[PDB]
């Protein structure tokens, strides 16, 4: 078993650069636009399986304080939940620990396509 040495910001990269040919690179340059600002200073400097509740909580409370749209609230959760989803997927953690962390009483853009929702 590999201990948990690797950064989120070293594995955002790792994620991010392989995950530029799915979104498409114009897409690409806002996901880590939202990257480097807002997740690596943050949760980025800390150790993957250091991310726990009290970082999502503390993440989101920024956003606030930032006065981030519902749309880029909800965008930059789900790049963080993206690559811990891919970070169960290489089992480096056992969990994803931002998949209970959605957006507040908000929806999407009317500008920004790709809706997720059931």
């Amino acid at each position: 078993m590999e201990p948990s040495k690797l950064s989120y910001g070293e594995y955002l990269e790792s994620w991010f650069n392989t995950k530029r040919h799915s979104v498409g690179i114009q897409t690409a340059k806002v996901l880590k636009g939202y990257l480097n600002s807002r997740i690596i200073p943050s949760l980025g400097n800390i150790k993957l399986a250091k991310l726990t509740s009290l970082h999502m909580q503390n993440y989101v409370n920024s956003l606030r304080d930032e006065g981030l749209k519902r749309g880029t609230i909800e965008k930059i959760i789900k790049v963080i939940r993206n690559s811990l989803e891919h970070a169960i997927d290489l089992e480096l953690i056992t969990k994803n620990v931002a998949a209970k962390t959605k957006l507040p009483k908000a929806d999407k853009e009317e500008l920004e396509h790709h809706h997720h929702h059931h």
